[PDB]
């Protein structure tokens, strides 16, 4: 990176749009009792971006603790099977790397994120987007992030407890049916809920 305040403030201002798309663009995915997965297709590669929507029951800085990138992280969430801090730019913004365990025949992949956490609204966004970089490893794919994150805000209804919305966007690379790409994304968001309440 040569402008690292530009390239936050680039992504940054993406996840918002992302977050002001209404509801007639998107299709649902999978519906579990308490937790949404909405689908439209992407403007950034061949697939598609995901939506996800759930309540938690805990306040807006704990939970953007446990998800940004740490130790907690790599501690509760189950796929998460390495993570690296590859470059610190400020507190608040990173480069990192993660690998996730395989999952429906998928082999491993590994990815490369500038990372950013910023106030949004009475609560918070943790924006990612993959970058270039050099370090390649046969034992992981590199799959690549376009865009994505997760707000936190207090739930409109009950500011005891937080509603967040994820969005994500990977491109895994390969020869992999859309159906078991399908599955690989609506599985990783409802365990990553199911993982983060159980952390909490």
């Amino acid at each position: 990176l040569s402008d690292v305040a530009s390239f936050a403030t680039k992504l940054k201002n993406t996840l918002i749009q992302y977050h002001s798309i209404e509801e007639d663009k998107w299709r649902v995915a999978k519906k579990t009792k308490d937790v949404t997965v909405w689908r439209k297709p992407s403007e950034e590669f061949n697939g598609y971006l995901y939506k996800a929507q759930g309540v938690i029951d805990d306040l807006v800085y704990s939970i953007i603790d446990h998800i940004r990138p740490g130790p907690s992280r790599l501690d509760w969430d189950s796929l998460m099977t390495s993570l690296d801090i590859l470059e610190n730019f400020e507190e608040n913004c990173c480069v990192m790397r993660y690998t996730t365990a395989g999952q429906g025949g998928i082999s491993p992949r590994e990815f490369v994120d500038f990372s950013y956490t910023v106030g949004y609204k009475e609560g918070l966004l943790s924006c990612g987007i993959s970058l270039d970089w050099d370090e390649k490893r046969p034992e992981f794919v590199r799959g690549y992030n376009h865009p994505c994150g997760w707000f936190c805000v207090p739930l409109k209804d009950n500011p005891n407890q937080s509603l967040l919305t994820g969005y994500i966007q990977t491109d895994l690379r390969g020869m992999i049916p859309q159906s078991a790409v399908d599955t690989a994304m609506a599985s990783t968001l409802t365990n990553f809920y199911g993982d983060l309440r159980k952390a909490l």
